[PDB]
């Protein structure tokens, strides 16, 4: 068996191998890259996304969203409030305030000491899920608006043909912005890819060992475990490396910077932090090894986790019998 640490893998394709995103896929899988539930893709050299970041500064962030934390320095949560739009230029200006700026660290193990030590703290506001995409049209390899689609390929190998949309979503981020436990919708593979600016780092539970991850945040959110059996999907908890050492719960860590793809396999938890001033893409996508974990996924029916319309048709092919009770949480 490849990968039986389970350890986070770290891919440097050549431009040939650059082209059949697919094919590429399942290479990394063959070496065992999905154990880990997480693994980086360092492009080609000849490789670009768009050829300047020097005009995104008409972007709107139609809804930045302040993240609050409750809890304790390891064990938190935190909701999102909203605030008045702005643009991606007055986002990074205020990205970049005495305020809310990265503090002076030495490297990126001292940065993440003073994330976990401080990030209840503080409220850094966030661009979360904003429809579109930074890739040039003529990107032909990579490009997160142009992969086949999850309706496509339920098709191919299901033979069900169904309605629904997959596009990329933009993410802006600065310093001890948060990304919540959680794995993917239906359990979904994504992919996201970090166009410019500070780091992000990520934290890791291999998929084998995601119920390990469950059982300690029932333990811990004892109140959200009893109001809805897959509260994790409504991504608030956090969790930090040391209370997971603490516990032993199998995880990994790694740190992803500008240029850099990162994948998330079926059912790998995740969580992280960005470092700074940031701008990501990131986009859902299956395989056929996608189709199993689709019928397995858990899900929120209590209402908060509310999603995407094109997820309807998932339920409804893959998990009919859920779907009746998962539809009156959408309702
Ligand atoms: O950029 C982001 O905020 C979050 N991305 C992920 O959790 C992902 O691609 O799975
Ligand atoms: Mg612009
Ligand atoms: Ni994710
Ligand atoms: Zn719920």
């Amino acid at each position: 068996a490849q990968n039986p640490n389970c350890n986070i893998m770290i891919f440097h394709p050549t431009k040939e191998e650059f082209n059949d995103f697919d094919k590429y896929i399942a290479y990394m899988e063959s070496q065992g890259a999905h154990r880990a539930g997480l693994a980086k893709i360092i492009p080609p050299k000849e490789w670009k996304a768009r050829e300047t970041y020097d005009n995104i500064s008409e972007i709107l962030i139609a809804t930045p969203l302040q993240q609050v934390a409750s809890g304790r320095a390891g064990v938190f949560t935190q909701y999102h409030k909203k605030k008045k739009a702005m643009t991606v230029g007055e986002y990074r200006h205020l990205a970049n305030s005495k305020k809310y700026q990265t503090p002076p660290h030495q490297n990126f193990e001292d940065l993440e000491r003073k994330y976990w030590k401080n990030r209840i703290y503080n409220s850094p506001i966030y661009g979360a899920d904003i429809s579109g995409s930074l890739f040039d049209e003529n990107t032909k390899q990579w490009n997160l608006g142009h992969l086949g689609t999850i309706q496509d390929l339920l098709e191919k190998e299901c033979g069900v043909v169904i309605e629904g949309v997959n596009t990329p979503y933009l993410y802006f981020g600065m310093w001890k912005t948060t990304f919540a436990w959680h794995t993917e919708d239906m359990d979904l593979y994504s992919i996201n890819y970090l166009h410019l600016g500070e780091p992000k780092t990520w934290y890791v539970v291999p998929p084998e060992h995601g119920q390990r991850l469950e059982r300690l945040a029932r333990e811990l959110f004892p109140g959200s475990s009893r109001g809805c059996g897959a509260f994790l999907r409504h991504k608030v908890a956090l969790i930090s490396p040391t209370v997971l050492k603490e516990n032993g719960i199998p995880f990994n860590r790694i740190t992803q910077e500008a240029g850099e793809f990162m994948v998330t396999f079926p059912y790998g938890y995740h969580a992280g932090f960005n470092h700074g001033f940031n701008c990501a893409e990131a986009i859902n996508f299956a395989t056929p090894r996608w189709i199993d974990y689709g019928k397995m996924a858990s899900q929120c029916s209590c209402g908060e986790a509310r999603v995407t319309f094109s997820m309807d048709a998932f339920v409804r092919i893959l998990q009919p019998e859920r779907y009746d009770l998962w539809k009156r949480g959408q309702d």
